[PDB]
């Protein structure tokens, strides 16, 4: 579980660039924007590519409960292939970019100002996480 602590927060114009590879027998992996360091902290954003079920799920988590799922179009990821993801924060939500194209827009459910941590986990080879 790869963590990038952001205890002073993030603001609109923050761009997360994630570079890595999906391993050849991957089931699923995720990128979480969390609101604290404690176990079970709220997730302003949960970005969850699922190779095992061929979908990409977006959701939030508040007081331990998952919200309503949104899905992107198809699955722009492949077992055994490298990827590049941007997650962009704006005033109204998060924009996900995969490879050469924008993939999905996720409107804020929690205030952006609550985000304090980026966490990447699951079946993923993480080569770099940059936060511009």
């Amino acid at each position: 579980p790869h963590k990038s602590s952001l205890p002073e927060g993030i603001r609109p114009g923050t761009v997360l660039r994630i570079r890595g590879l999906v391993p050849p027998n991957a089931s699923r992996f995720h990128v979480n924007l969390l609101c604290g360091e404690e176990q079970g902290s709220d997730a302003a954003l949960h970005f969850n590519p699922r190779l095992d079920t061929s979908e990409v799920v977006f959701n939030s988590k508040e007081q331990g409960s998952w919200g309503r799922e949104e899905r992107g179009p198809g699955v722009p990821f492949q077992r055994g292939q490298p990827f590049e993801v941007l997650i962009i924060a704006s005033d109204d939500g998060f924009k996900a970019v995969v490879g050469d194209a924008q993939y999905h827009h996720f409107r804020h459910r929690l205030p952006l100002a609550r985000v304090r941590l980026v966490e990447v986990g699951g079946d993923v080879q993480l080569d770099s996480v940059r936060i511009f």
